[PDB]
């Protein structure tokens, strides 16, 4: 996942994205 700021800043993102970001 490439340009992504807003997303890991979310914590509903973060948790699906714990490893990626």
């Amino acid at each position: 996942a490439s340009g992504a700021d807003t997303c890991c800043s979310n914590p509903a993102c973060q948790v699906q994205h714990s490893d990626l970001c």
